[PDB]
């Protein structure tokens, strides 16, 4: 079916600043949009700012100020620094967002409305600081800021406090075999693997029911009232989780501003996401209530959930690596070094081996060669000769590779589609190196205008499937190359031979470098 590919990251708490975690989520985001466009389709990414909550609340306490005030401060913190590092979000929601509270309350109303919402209590531990429900298994001892012996969450070495409350409760306990049934059914709805072996082991354990509500004073009446029972607040996870429903029913004029709230999602088409990008934190709001709570409204449930490595004395400030190694780089290298099992060596002398290594050398390299003054005489694609099987040899891996970069892009996991394209960058190198065009010059004109035709179409195949990556950069490079831009995207593109020979290159300058190496200092 065709709808508008929808794709998320989580909403980040607006207790502190932005950093480089906020960063990656919102990259990988990012980059699955960019690649969805790239090959022609409708997108919708969404980022935004999860700002109601004990957390939250006491955050401002602490800083001495009122809530609404802290949480657009921070707000502004997030939306300047996404600005910054250059994303194509195409939305970003705030849960104070009156609009998003009507959606809230809604989905509430359905809920109770299916009889999955009952009057009771939590008497339990809490993670205040993970908004999270804690059995007495996940909990151990531990020190607090005041040096005294406390209790600390096991997932997170937050603190824990017990709370018995009257709730409202969810019947989470209900939707066990119907999560079993969906989680067997789709075996790729949670990505990597080992993550979907998790959820599958808890829910196989048996699920306890869910306090979806709190007691007012508690959230320092910094929350959503519960319809019908102004006494207690909406479950900040579940006000938050809603986000993405908020997010598929909103009209978004150019300025990138809210316009209009739809009464039914299918008027937008996005709803359900086909990508939640999130940390390995927050695996179980995603996995396990997020679609209970669908199930009980009779929504559609997401495609796939995506599960980075990453968390959601020393620094690492995302803007400020960027201004020094490049808004592209970091993003490359931020997605090459990381898998799913995040074990990343994130050092500067890491990160300028990769630049010098793979950027600079290997695709840098490559890009100045087929189009120098010195190989490519006539600035332009030459008409290819006949081939050699080595010649098609290469031609067949350029071939190949969208069909293996586009499964890896969907799977999704990124660091394999950058790998592949690399691996067919290195093999184009090694058979330049093999041809030595710069000899050919003199000695046969006639082949080298077969290899440096195989070599600009390799630069441009490769380029377009890092475009996602390298948005800036690929820009660059196709102006180098002259390609024109209706061949810059759409999958009519990833096909060998989509720029005809005969097409000029684009206009040199000086000091031109893509990639600039730099010392190891
Ligand atoms: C619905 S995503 C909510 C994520 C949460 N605010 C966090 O920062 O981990």
């Amino acid at each position: 079916v065709e709808k508008v590919f929808f794709v998320t990251s989580p909403i980040y708490y607006v207790n502190a600043a932005p950093h480089i975690g906020h960063v990656y989520s919102t990259l990988i985001t990012d980059v699955i949009g960019r690649y969805h466009r790239v090959k022609g389709e409708r997108v919708f990414a969404l980022t935004g700012t999860d700002e109601h909550g004990q957390k939250v609340a006491e955050a401002a306490k602490q800083k001495q100020v009122s809530p609404y005030d802290f949480t657009t401060a921070v707000a502004g913190e997030f939306k300047k620094c996404f600005e910054q590092m250059d994303y194509s979000i195409d939305y970003f929601i705030r849960t104070t967002n009156e609009q998003h509270k009507a959606v809230v309350k809604e989905l509430w109303t359905k809920l109770e409305q299916k009889g999955d919402i009952y009057l009771g209590r939590y008497e339990g531990w809490y993670s205040i600081s993970d908004e999270s429900f804690l059995t007495p298994q996940n909990i151990t001892d531990g020190v607090d800021k005041d040096g005294n012996p406390c209790k600390v969450s096991l997932e997170s070495g937050h603190v824990v406090t017990w709370v018995s409350e009257e709730n409202y409760m969810f019947r989470l306990s209900a939707f066990r075999e119907r999560l079993l049934e969906w989680y067997h059914a789709n075996p790729g709805c949670i990505v990597p693997e080992f993550r979907r072996r998790e959820v599958i082991r808890a829910v196989e354990k048996g699920l306890p029911d869910l306090s979806v509500s709190r007691a007012r004073a508690t959230l320092h009446n910094w929350a959503i009232p519960v319809p019908g029972n102004p006494d207690h607040c909406v479950y900040v996870w579940l006000d938050a989780l809603t986000n993405y429903l908020t997010g598929s029913r909103l009209r978004v004029d150019e300025s990138g501003k809210e316009v209009s709230l739809v009464d039914d999602f299918n008027e937008l088409e996005r709803f359900p996401a086909d990508v939640h990008v999130i940390g390995k934190d927050i695996l179980k709001f995603h996995a396990i209530y997020w679609p209970a709570f669908l199930l009980s409204a009779g929504l559609p449930l997401p495609k796939k959930i995506v599960a980075h490595g990453w968390w959601t004395g020393n620094v690492f400030d995302p803007v400020e690596k960027a201004e020094e190694f490049g808004y592209d780089a970091l993003k490359y290298f931020l997605l090459r070094e990381s898998g799913f099992s995040d074990d990343g060596d994130y050092s500067d002398k890491n990160m300028i081996a990769r630049l010098n290594g793979e950027l600079a050398d290997t695709l840098g390299n490559l890009v100045m060669r087929c189009t120098s003054a010195k190989i490519n005489v006539n600035g332009e694609w030459p008409s290819p000769a006949a081939y050699t099987e080595e010649d098609e040899s290469l031609i067949q891996l350029i071939k190949d590779l969208p069909g293996t970069a586009d499964h890896y892009y969907l799977i999704p996991d990124i660091q394999k589609a950058i790998i592949a394209v690399f691996d067919v960058l290195r093999a184009i190198n090694a058979y330049v190196t093999d041809m030595a065009p710069w000899k050919l010059v003199k000695t046969d004109p006639e082949r080298l205008r077969t290899v440096l035709y195989i070599t600009l179409e390799g630069v441009r195949v490769t380029t377009l499937l890092l475009s996602p990556i390298l948005p800036r950069k690929s820009v660059v490079i196709f102006d180098m190359l002259g390609v024109p831009e209706v061949h810059r995207k759409g999958i009519e593109n990833f096909e060998f031979g989509a720029v005809p020979p005969g097409t000029r290159l684009g206009p040199a300058v000086e000091g031109e470098v893509l990639f600039s190496k730099r010392s190891t200092e």
